[PDB]
């Protein structure tokens, strides 16, 4: 049977699913680790003990325990990101979509979801692999991995909660693909990993970690990079936040062992109810438990790894959206709201900046402000709102990604860079938010080919160029079929737009602002 597949861990059974008036196979909720429950919480994951009999991979798995967005109850723009399945600590599962009939040795793509490391699911409507699998004829995997404190609580020195274990979940799912994807028609020596926001950062991190490098061929990074200022923390800061976590639950804090024990007796939702209380600053685009620079997963600092070429040398394709910052301002900066044009007063601007660059002294805040203010029009609310938007997106997503790409290109084997800027015609979020964090995903996953969803036809077309670029790049290391997407080179710095208008090629993507965030501001804060 096409739906029966024998693997190194045991036999697995899927289900046919319809797709654009056809069918393909899906193997959903296949385990790739032991359940990290009980005395195993905060622990490195363990390989799943094989089973006999036939694994029922006919329905989606649980989602990992996570914080749930309730800012806009009943609003689909936010609610479609929340878990749509029971949450549980038993969540290390992966999902495969296989073309029909079964390929013999086709290109494999493994999706890693984002969510600032505090949230995410493999099972969401926008991550449905059937459209991609079917249209581009690739085997589509999506893995899953522990988030929040379950995935990233870090007491360096302990072996009970070493940190990074979420990153280790990902690696195991990738071990399992390397090992078993052949039986599903996938080619394990042509796996592309790809992800968005924390998933984009994750991909960069697997490119840097020596223990992950041999497990995939190429990489795609959407709106996220390993060196993002929100994507990792030192062992001191992780230790400090773990303890503070404990302090919020009245734990015995006299030893690592005492503390971990107390955290392990707590119901999942107790950890989640206080997770946000440990940020050391009042801040937007910052998350409590994220990877740590431990000297193990990351052997030294990301920056020295990047300067010295200590990382997997291969092809990568990556990019950003035009308005990355607006979500975070909506959720936290005063002046902003879902149902108003959100025009921002000088006073609210000043506090936006302080929230966006939480680690800056007054002199740094002055410099961000000078840099983003039209002084011949300082009382324009649209200008204040948009400048704040650019500050969040430049500092947190674009300038870090440009730094990474600039360093990667000096040693890598080919880079392709995009700037995604089409606002969907069916978008339910307000006009002022722009081309928003997270909204290229539905193009990359091909949702605009389902008519019930209400995209224009030029949107269906764009979605098809994107999938074919992503897939062709995954299959060959070049998104071009033999009008060009040129290579990004350190000399010329070219990239493309991605939108309904015919494509153009540009250069030096936000250099002016990124020289400020990557060279000047860091220097200024080192000195003062
Ligand atoms: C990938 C999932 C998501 C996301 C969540 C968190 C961070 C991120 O970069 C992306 C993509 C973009 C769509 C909107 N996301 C939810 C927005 C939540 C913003 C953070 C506010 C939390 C503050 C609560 N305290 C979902
Ligand atoms: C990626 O690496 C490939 C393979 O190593 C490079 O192709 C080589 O280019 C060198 C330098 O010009 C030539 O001497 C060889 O003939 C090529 N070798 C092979 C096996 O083709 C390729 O240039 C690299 N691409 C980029 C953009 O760096
Ligand atoms: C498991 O598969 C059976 C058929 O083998 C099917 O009834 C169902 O899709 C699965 N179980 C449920 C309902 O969770
Ligand atoms: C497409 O159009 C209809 C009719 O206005 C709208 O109500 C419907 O919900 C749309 N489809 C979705 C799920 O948005």
């Amino acid at each position: 049977s096409e739906l029966l597949v024998n693997t190194k861990s045991g036999k697995v059974m899927g289900t046919r699913v319809p797709v654009l008036s056809s069918h393909i196979s899906a193997f959903l909720g296949i385990p790739f680790a032991e359940p990290p429950v009980g005395n195993m919480r905060f622990r490195r994951p363990e390989p799943k003990k094989p089973w006999s009999g036939v694994w029922n991979a006919s329905t989606y798995p649980n989602n990992c325990q996570q914080y749930v967005d309730e800012q806009f109850p009943g609003f689909s723009g936010s609610e479609m990101w929340n878990p749509n399945r029971e949450m549980s600590e038993d969540c290390l599962y992966l999902n495969i979509w296989v073309p029909s009939p079964r390929p013999k040795s086709t290109t494999v793509m493994v999706w890693i979801y984002g969510g600032g490391f505090y949230s995410g699911s493999s099972t969401l409507d926008v991550y449905n692999g059937k459209y991609l699998a079917y249209t581009e004829e690739v085997v589509l995997v999506s893995l899953s991995y522990r988030v929040g404190a379950f995935g990233f609580l870090a007491l360096h020195g302990s072996q009970e909660a070493p940190g990074n274990v979420g990153l280790l979940d990902q690696r195991m799912a990738l071990q399992w693909v390397h090992d078993n994807i052949q039986f599903f028609g996938g080619d394990p020596k042509t796996v592309t990993i790809f992800g968005e926001s924390a998933g984009g950062a994750s991909v960069g991190m697997h490119i840097l970690s020596p223990g992950s490098r041999d497990l995939f061929r190429r990489a795609i990074l959407q709106s996220g990079s390993p060196n993002c200022p929100w994507a990792s923390v030192s062992v001191a800061e992780g230790r400090r936040r773990a303890v503070e976590l404990g302090r919020n639950l009245n734990c015995n804090l006299n030893s690592d062992e005492e503390l971990i024990h107390c955290l392990r007796e707590k119901k999942p939702q107790e950890l989640i109810d206080v997770e946000w209380n440990v940020l050391p600053f009042d801040s937007i685009f910052r998350f409590s438990f994220v990877p740590v620079i431990d000297g193990e997963f990351f052997p030294t600092s990301l920056e020295s790894m990047l300067n010295s070429g200590n990382f997997k040398k291969t092809q990568i394709l990556l990019g950003v959206n035009k308005d990355e910052g607006s979500f975070f301002l909506l959720y936290g900066a005063p002046g902003f709201s879902k149902d108003s044009e959100s025009k921002i007063s000088r006073e609210d601007f000043m506090s936006g900046v302080k929230l966006s660059v939480p680690h800056a002294n007054d002199l740094g805040l002055d410099a961000v402000t000078l840099q983003y203010t039209d002084w011949m029009d300082d009382n324009n609310g649209i200008k204040n709102r948009d400048g704040l938007d650019d500050i969040v997106g430049d500092h947190n997503v674009i300038c870090p990604l440009m730094h990474f790409v600039n360093k990667y290109t000096k040693f890598g084997n080919g880079t392709y860079l995009y700037f995604f800027n089409h606002r969907a015609s069916n978008l339910v979020w307000p006009e002022w938010m722009g081309v928003i964090h997270g909204y290229e995903i539905e193009f990359v996953f091909g949702l605009p080919l389902v008519k019930e969803l209400n995209y224009t036809a030029e949107e269906e077309a764009l979605s098809r160029r994107i999938m074919h670029y992503w897939a062709t790049f995954a299959k060959t290391g070049n998104p071009n079929e033999p009008s060009k997407w040129p290579l990004f080179t350190t000399k010329e710095q070219k990239f493309i737009d991605l939108n309904t208008e015919p494509m153009k090629v540009h250069q030096r993507l936000r250099v002016q602002m990124c020289v400020f965030w990557n060279q000047f501001l860091p220097k200024l804060l080192n000195a003062t």
